[PDB]
């Protein structure tokens, strides 16, 4: 599924991400824009052989099982395929664990490089929320 901007903002708010760990909804929408362009089926292979999955490009090194990432963990206790669903519940629940891990949203390098410190409220501007 390719979400619209305000469509995703609404879905993220419905699943309790808005101000989760103090990160406003615009932070989460911005991260999803640059990680996946709002596409739930986004995948990207890392140089180390891990893969990133879904709207928030969650990595198989730590967070999900894809059976092809040696020495990895599965701390969200999900198959990485769950992260590609039209239903964002598994991505949101796993993102809540990642953002609790100690470095907040810096876990998402695209958030650090493209969203952090910017006017992230622009990402939810106009949306009925
Ligand atoms: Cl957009
Ligand atoms: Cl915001
Ligand atoms: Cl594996
Ligand atoms: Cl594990
Ligand atoms: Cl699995
Ligand atoms: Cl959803
Ligand atoms: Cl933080
Ligand atoms: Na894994």
């Amino acid at each position: 599924k390719v979400f619209g901007r305000c469509e995703l903002a609404a879905a993220m708010k419905r699943h309790g991400l808005d101000n989760y760990r103090g990160y406003s909804l615009g932070n989460w929408v911005c991260a999803a824009k640059f990680e996946s362009n709002f596409n739930t089926q986004a995948t990207n292979r890392n140089t180390d052989g891990s893969t990133d999955y879904g709207i928030l490009q969650i990595n198989s090194r730590w967070w999900c099982n894809d059976g092809r990432t040696p020495g990895s963990r599965n701390l969200c206790n999900i198959p990485c395929s769950a992260l590609l669903s039209s239903d964002i519940t598994a991505s949101v629940n796993c993102a809540k664990k990642i953002v609790s891990d100690g470095n907040g949203m810096n876990a998402w390098v695209a958030w650090r490089n493209r969203c952090k410190g910017t006017d992230v409220q622009a990402w939810i501007r106009g949306c009925r929320l």
